[PDB]
């Protein structure tokens, strides 16, 4: 059938623990990436109701730092779907505990592929964008889903050229 | 002044813990993304001898699943430098315990920027690619750095349209 | 200077990891308890915009199991205030991965107290219930608070007769 | 077939790590709650010699702060039994590192239910209070149990009026 | 002055989590070692009431495996003291959750040195063994404290001979 | 048949997280002990291609503190073999971030034994020391293996006298 983007929306707001802070009192980029993928993998399975796997991560720019005085929240939902794969948009917002001042520290698209119990890609519902914002994000996702093939190709190129 | 690429090479092999396996008995991409950033940040500070901050992560294609029957290894090192930014390359290899066979699970570049105590971009030594493979990876790190301005324009755009 | 209950509302959806499961593939009650306080503390500072300390945890009944086949969601918000304290409501929703089925696995009230950098209870804004659900939860909260002095006197006595 | 309360007694002393401290260098209540259930579940299986599921957590008052300057100790034991359930008592003692000073930081009753591999409540041995402390805690437990059906009916109703 | 060995006794019983189990369903030796040192460092500070550091680990033999069906408990206390250092005995016992069958999986002595806020070794109370068992363990500790110097010496020898 | 030592060499560099720092801003010995075992177990299975179990750990002298201002690196590899047991050598190097200077923080040997699915010691390839340094470390691993029988008699004794 077909599912609304909001059917797969996932929210997660966390505290900023010292473990994840580097020397400059800002999160390690990895912490954010690990979390983006995590919250997105949940969106992937909510939409597909299948056991998903992460195929790719779109480039990510860390627009602002997220410090200990901050608070991070992630939001994610599926916006674009292929036959077997789906693109999950992820939004990361930091919030000052005393000010309330929020600001988006990073965003990205994570691609997931639904698999059968025997590693066979499996059809996935279609997404249907409601909000005006969701429609814009879907347009962007459409364009990002086109370069996907070039990227993969470049990735396979670097691989073969490499030593283990 | 000048610093060999290998003078910042960083290794790391770990087992695959159940904690990080999805419902398909494979690693969450997030786990790998975090390790790539982690290991890469060490390379960055080893080279700059200033503690660094991750500025952005390049696109990442998860070429092969990493299972509990494997163990992952991460290799990373600087292969490009600007004034205060460094392009760090990272490769991920999966190794089958009993068979002994390896596979590049993924690769990428993570851009780090060196900062002062007062959080200001500070100069960083130039990197000197020795090996043929290093030269080729540097040849590529260059193309990536050349597109960093448009990649950022793409991100700043999405952030702009987002409402939170 | 009166905040709407929704201004302190906090969400979090997580997967159910093996580490938090006993031999019945059900979460340890403790895991849920920990996440309730966490999520409720973020609500407390969202609303008080001060760092908060948890004063007491209302009694908690684990109505249903939370298996590896589910994902857990936590929702919380300030629903009652005194002078320097807040009663934060928290609801735990268990959702079935492949079937989309949901149930409340538990609910509770966590009481937080705002403190100054000198460990002194500081005044906190008043909370305003909007929806019917919020108005109802508020009454339940009013009742809970009407008896906290008793609960505490009971706790103090037990500590009294204890040899450590 | 009647076990002494002491046969299920469990101890644990831990340091206070930065990760579990809020901005007041006091433990998150949740951390303590988690450790109480953990330690109490080990007592439950020590006594029932079956894998146990946590049914409910009695109300909990955090009488004192637990700072990084302390170490926490947890003690627990079965102090009441029904047919298939047990009420496990738990006391949290905070001890000052350089001064040796101790205080009860919290106490509580955690209720566990023994289950068969088919998720069925199984009979558990009867517990025998020995010391005066144990006999007293037992009476308090008897009272707690006399009202659990009410507490649960109250929890079920809240879940009822909740929209998720 | 002088303190009884029991003044520093520390108990800790834990569950065996999957994360720490290797491929053969037995704990990684590291998990046990990390824990022995941990519980022992607590004994060290309880006795010395000083901030301690771990100087050495005596060899450790893993007599039996500790599986998921097991339960581990550590016990530690100071038995031998120098002027500035102290030897902490550590006992590790696994217990079958269904049988109750206990057995000691490993034991060892960990040496700690009390330090002043400026890294200067600092005098430590004297230990006084009460139990007959404690007296035997103290005799053994006395002999182990003699070879300490040879060991250290061999350690320094291997170090200098090594490449970084 | 035959396998080079380096064919099992394993590297690993990590940052020093606050979680593992004692009250003296230095690593808990336990943290290091765990990493030495971890890294060494990988070396063991890389060599034997059978998953291994840690049999014993050699004495360990903590020659230098490892601070938050450093980052630790672990190198390990097999340098001695018996029929089914392997002597794995492990070195720990601390590296000062800003200065760039290194120090051997500790070193040791960890004995691993290869097991079948049915938990039976299974034969393991011989190890071939190449480098001069390897030969010297093997020359030593031999002396250690020669005393393993008395080291075990010492441990079995302590276990015998212990009452639990
Ligand atoms: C390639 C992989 C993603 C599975 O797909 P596949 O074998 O290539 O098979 P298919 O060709 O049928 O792929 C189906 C979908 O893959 C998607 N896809 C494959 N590679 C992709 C890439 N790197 N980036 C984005 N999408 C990709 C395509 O969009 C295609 O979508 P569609 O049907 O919607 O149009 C796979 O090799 C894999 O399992 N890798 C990751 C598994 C994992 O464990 N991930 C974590 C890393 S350890
Ligand atoms: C990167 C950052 C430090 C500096 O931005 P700035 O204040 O704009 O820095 P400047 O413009 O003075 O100079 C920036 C240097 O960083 C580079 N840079 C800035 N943004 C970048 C980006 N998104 N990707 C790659 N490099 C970037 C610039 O190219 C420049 O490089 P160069 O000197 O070699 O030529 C800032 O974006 C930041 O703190 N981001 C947050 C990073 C972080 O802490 N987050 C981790 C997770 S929250
Ligand atoms: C509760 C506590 C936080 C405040 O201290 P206090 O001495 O009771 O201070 P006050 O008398 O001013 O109480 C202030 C508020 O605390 C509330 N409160 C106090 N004890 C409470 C109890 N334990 N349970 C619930 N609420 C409590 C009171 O209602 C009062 O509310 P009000 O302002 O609306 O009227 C104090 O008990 C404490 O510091 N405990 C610390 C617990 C902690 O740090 N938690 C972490 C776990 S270690
Ligand atoms: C409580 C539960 C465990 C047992 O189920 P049940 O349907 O109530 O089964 P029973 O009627 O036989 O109850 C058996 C025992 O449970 C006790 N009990 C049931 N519900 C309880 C409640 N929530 N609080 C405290 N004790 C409870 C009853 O007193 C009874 O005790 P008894 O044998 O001495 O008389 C069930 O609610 C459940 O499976 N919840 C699972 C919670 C869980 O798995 N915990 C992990 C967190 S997700
Ligand atoms: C050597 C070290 C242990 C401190 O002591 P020191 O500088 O050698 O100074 P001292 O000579 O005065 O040592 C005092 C005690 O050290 C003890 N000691 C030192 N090295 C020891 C060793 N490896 N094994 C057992 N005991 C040792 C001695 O028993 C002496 O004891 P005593 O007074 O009771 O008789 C130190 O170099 C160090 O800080 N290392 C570990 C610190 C740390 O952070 N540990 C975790 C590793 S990262
Ligand atoms: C080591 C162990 C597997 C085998 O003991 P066993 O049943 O006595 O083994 P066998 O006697 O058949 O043969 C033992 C091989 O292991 C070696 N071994 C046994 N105990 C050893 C010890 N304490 N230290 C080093 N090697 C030991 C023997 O030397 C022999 O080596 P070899 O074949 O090369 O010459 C057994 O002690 C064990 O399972 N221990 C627990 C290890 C573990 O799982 N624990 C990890 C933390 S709990
Ligand atoms: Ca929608
Ligand atoms: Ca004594």
């Amino acid at each position: 059938k077909g599912k609304t983007a909001n059917e797969s929306r996932v929210f997660k707001t966390s505290r900023v623990f010292p473990t994840d802070l580097n020397d400059h009192n800002t999160l390690f980029g990895g912490k954010i990436l690990s979390e983006m993928d995590m919250v997105a993998s949940i969106s992937a399975s909510r939409h597909s109701r299948k056991e998903c796997v992460t195929a790719s991560m779109d480039w990510v720019d860390f627009l602002h730092p997220v410090r200990s005085s901050d608070c991070v929240s992630y939001e994610s939902f599926v916006i674009w779907t292929g036959r077997t794969s789906m693109e999950v948009f992820v939004k990361v917002v930091s919030e000052y505990l005393i000010s309330g001042e929020k600001r988006i520290a990073a965003t990205s698209f994570v691609t997931f592929v639904a698999l059968s119990k025997e590693n066979n890609p499996v059809p996935v519902p279609r997404v249907i964008p409601d909000t005006e914002e969701e429609k814009e994000s879907h347009r962007i996702a459409v364009l990002r889903a086109e370069q996907r093939h070039i990227r993969k190709a470049e990735s396979k190129k670097v691989a073969t050229l490499l030593t283990f």
